[PDB]
């Protein structure tokens, strides 16, 4: 693999963006063959970013739930088509139709996100709102008419549901006796050796490795916030890089030791369509991502974010390599990361081959001030993700128009706005270091 | 016709809007049977616009230079091919090829927008832009290098050039040897009776019955703003609409008082399309724009606009019904509300018709504020024209989505955005006073 | 009970009001058959708040404060009618006639608020004004001059006063012969087997789940504010709902262990009426509000703010049932929560039989903005815990006019502005996501 090119991308992106840390493990035929530490776990204290660092690991908490499950299921406790009200006490039957376990770890209940981890979290940080759910009981009860905002029968759509995995949670505790997260320490870190990995305040601030989480304001300050203790089943575990190789390297190798080979494949299933598309295919199965089409290899993994910590797993199992990355901020998304990681480990251009890498390049080039002929009329031309907006200058006057990429090259961008029902074109001419815009009547020269 | 239908709606748009002050007159079968002004000509000194008021026409103007080129190649004194470097001393002979008059006239000399006319009124009306180019004379100077502006052959694609018809005028000046105003004035206004169209602010002065123009300023205060003296032969005429009357009269009837019809029926020839396409198909012939499907007819016309002033004025030859309209401020578009009157005329409902008015009707119905399950998160839903922009609530945080609507009806709205290089939609259900909003994972509630 | 309407109930407004954290217990027969703590102890730190929780309890010590006086009158130490100058060395004869200890208990001696309690909070959490009173005696000295600042001869009206149970606490010490926290410790809590309950910091600084107080800034934040330690007869006491229900049993049950069930029905007898009015007769006993018309039902309850913490303690005797909730700021009335679930306990609904929650349920249908015939004027309302508010939209102008709620129905409410000297009225009509307002001349809709 060509590690000079990953480690420059990584310092690359953290510089641009202002992200304080970041780890990173990975798994290749059997053993960690590369684990490194970028940036500082502690700005403060001046700590580095080591493969050791513990950051809270979000949602890739879900698929241990899911193979928690998995466990239940194959020693008899329960069945995935068991309706969730078997086991827990909440009315979850939208339009009469039984909300399942399989629903649930396929967020395909039919009621949409309740917003519930973004209220709480947010002020948690210092944000407008407040949801103070400081266990997983309390978000249950906030959750009493979650029926009620079922929009689809169970099974028919997907919606990302942070409640859903919750419950499961409590199916857990209820089928198998002890608290989740005993049940989830017991029988899975334990036995996979994963003994940096928790869930306690009491447990984490005593580890001497440990990253401090921070938060950007809109000054473009790096603000310290601890981590948002409550959250438990849906992504409350907080790990190492080190540690999730363990975990990846269950999956890859397909080891038996917490369940059957069958069961390790259920959860790699794409049992339903999610809305985001990035290679084409992506889906979803029980606490994982799906994407049939990556680089020519099935990829199965997930992304974490709990606002100040945010990272992301995924392996091939086709070519027994796996990659773990941990943040300690949500400035650069980990899963780009991990993919050039995995792009190179496969032998594929991830500056060439990966969209949200691909795209961006381009459409930076395309920023900057733009005049008319002899300097008549001005312009200024910024980027905002996959959308590019075009804004005459001045003070007192002139519009705003949001474009939309139709065709993306090195040299040459089409995009089109709405203007009376049908699509307006801006054509983007990049050559040496000059950019050329041709807007409806309009010629404008970067610069 | 549904006058108190029409009446209410201009009404209605003029305060919707802030517009000061409107004129309209119509033409049906060789008279005109309605006259009538709104509002008020100079708020300042409280004086309403009547059918006598007089605007700034703006780029009206073009029909009239056009006009007069018709009647010079009628006469023989230069023909419609004849390359531009003929008549003035500039270069304008791109890639090789001779720019005519005939490129002139369609706009496809294939020389984009020099942007002149915009930095020029920005700068008469207080703007951070300027170009003092007091005379055509100055304008022309200017527009010395615009050969070298070229990106296509002459007769390839259309680019609305302003500089192309103070070409125009210079081309009259030389071949009839006299000034372009008196050539109008001249061979155009006085053999059609149309005493009350000037050039001069001697004369205007003069005049008793005058609107004042405005502006809007970033706050929402009228301003008032004088009319930009400079500006010829590509949008410099001020007249009424009951003198706009006399000349639409001209071209429906074919009255050859000129010119011969066969002239007027070159004006109405598409001869390139448009990327102004509303109603489908849209053209362009000399210095009108052909629309060879406005509800089921072949509308011919021409918008104008200097800023503080806009105006309209279409016909339908084959219904002999033609629309004038004049407004002093640039509020609301003057050619919606001709062709709200001019589908009256033909017997349509323009509330079904016209897609710019059931459009902003559907789209207001969105605005608001929306709310996740039991008011965890908060969004702001926006319309700027036709682009819906979803914003999240929160101080310390806060991103925006532009949305393009893609299916509209009257209690539907499906949306899309870009992410990935792919479209993500947004689904809005309008109910009894009510809205949901789907968005990818979440559901919200609107009031 | 409903349990889960009245953990939904506490979840909402915890969110609505940004309320960092609550606990609550719930007595009944002498068993504590309910006890959770909802949302954060302390947010910085992350920690939950729990039945075991320490919250400042406020005016809630009025009542131990009382019970000390019983004891002592019982013990023949004093009389309900002596003058407290037989016992304090400063000066309360107000018109000529002295304030006796069964005044100062029931808060009559004449006296309105001297406003020390409210001054002293206020600079400890860094606001504008400042009261540096360390000490019970400190408050006293400042007191000086306090029998000049009556108003009305001792018996006649009612004026909360908090300086009025420092001198109480005063004259138990004077009594007793040892300090006011030894003394309710030795007497009160530690006969109760209230181990949890504290008046020094340096006992609440080694217990483990202890919360940090809140105050919400103008921006809407949190901000992190400690006890204001100094406080005490009138509102020192720190301590946990577990411990609290051990204290209510107490009363429901009318043991006997402090003081004989003749002081006890002495503390609960109305002996003056408040301006406190919400159901109907609630008047004022020994560091104990009075509510004879609660659900049909006589309530005996106090309420206790510090400013970063809020209490409430209610129980009905002839039911058996007691509430107590604490909180760490004052977003939400924690009576109001104590008081939704004694309507719970009783078969009754809340949300139809407590005035406080269907008015501000209904009063929020209204909140809006409101246009005249084709947009023509616009205007906004807003409500404010009673008042709803009527503004005319547009930056040059924009008045206000206050509209006082007369009558209020699930989809109808008159109020009435004042207008030169009469009343003019305005009416909302609510139907199916949509308000009519009819304001004098002008027809608006939301
Ligand atoms: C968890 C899976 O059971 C879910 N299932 C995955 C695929 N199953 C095969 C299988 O059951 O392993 C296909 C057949 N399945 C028959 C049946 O199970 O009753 C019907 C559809 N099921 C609904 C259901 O679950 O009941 C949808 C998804
Ligand atoms: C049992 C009685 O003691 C009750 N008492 C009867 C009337 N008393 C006159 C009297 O008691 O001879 C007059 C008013 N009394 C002041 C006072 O006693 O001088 C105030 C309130 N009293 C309680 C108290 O005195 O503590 C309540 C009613
Ligand atoms: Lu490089
Ligand atoms: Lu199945
Ligand atoms: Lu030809
Ligand atoms: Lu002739
Ligand atoms: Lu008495
Ligand atoms: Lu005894």
């Amino acid at each position: 693999m060509d590690v000079g090119k990953l480690e420059s991308f990584i310092v690359e992106k953290m510089a641009e963006r202002k992200v304080p840390g970041i780890s990173i493990s990975i798994i290749k035929d059997g053993d960690v063959v590369y684990a490194k530490g970028f940036g500082y776990r502690n700005v403060e204290a001046r700590l580095p970013s080591t493969p050791e660092t513990i950051y809270g690991i979000g949602s890739i908490t879900k698929s241990f739930t899911a193979l928690a499950i998995m466990k239940l299921v194959e020693e008899g406790g329960l069945s995935l088509d068991d309706p969730v009200e078997k086991f827990v006490n909440i009315k979850l039957r939208p339009f009469g139709e039984p909300v399942t376990v399989h629903h649930l770890l396929t967020h395909s209940s039919g009621i949409p996100s309740l917003g519930y981890a973004e209220a709480f979290i947010d002020g948690m940080v210092g944000g407008d709102n407040w949801l103070p759910v400081s266990t997983p009981e309390e978000t249950i009860a906030f959750a009493r008419d979650m029926e009620k905002w079922a929009v689809a029968k169970p099974g028919e759509r997907f919606f990302y549901l942070n409640t859903g995995y919750v419950l499961l949670g409590k199916i857990i505790e209820k089928v198998s006796g002890v608290s989740y997260e005993e049940y989830i320490k017991k029988k899975i870190l334990e036995p996979l050796g994963m003994n940096r990995s928790y869930f306690f305040k009491e447990e984490v601030e005593k580890d001497k490795d440990v990253a401090m989480g921070y938060i950007l304001d809109k000054e473009g300050r790096l603000v310290p916030q601890p981590f948002p203790y409550g959250i438990t089943a849906d992504g409350g575990l907080l790990s190492s890089v080190l540690d999730l190789a363990k975990y990846l390297k269950m999956y890859i190798e397909r080891d038996e030791s917490i369940v059957s080979k069958e069961y390790i494949e259920k959860m790699e299933t794409s049992y339903i369509k999610v809305p985001w598309e990035i290679f084409g295919g992506e889906g979803y199965g029980y606490g994982l991502i799906i994407y049939p089409n990556f680089l020519g290899e099935k990829l199965v993994g997930h992304s974490g974010s709990v606002g100040m910590y945010t990272g992301y797993i995924g392996y091939i199992p086709e070519k027994k390599i796996g990659v773990a990355v941990l943040e300690n901020s949500s400035g650069y998304p980990p899963s780009y990361i991990a993919m050039y990681a995995l792009a190179l480990l496969l032998g594929k251009n991830p500056e060439k081959e990966l969209p949200f890498i691909y795209r961006e390049r381009i459409l930076k080039k395309v920023e900057g001030r733009y005049m008319g002929y002899k300097g008549t009329i001005k312009f200024e031309v910024k980027v905002d993700g996959d959308v590019v907006y075009l804004r005459a200058l001045g003070r007192a006057f002139t519009y705003t128009i949001p474009l939309f990429p139709e065709v993306l090259e090195e040299d040459f961008i089409k995009c089109y706005t709405l203007s009376n029902g049908r699509k307006m074109y801006a054509e983007f001419y990049i050559k040496d270091n000059k950019v050329d815009l041709i807007f409806e009547r309009y010629r404008l020269i970067k610069s």
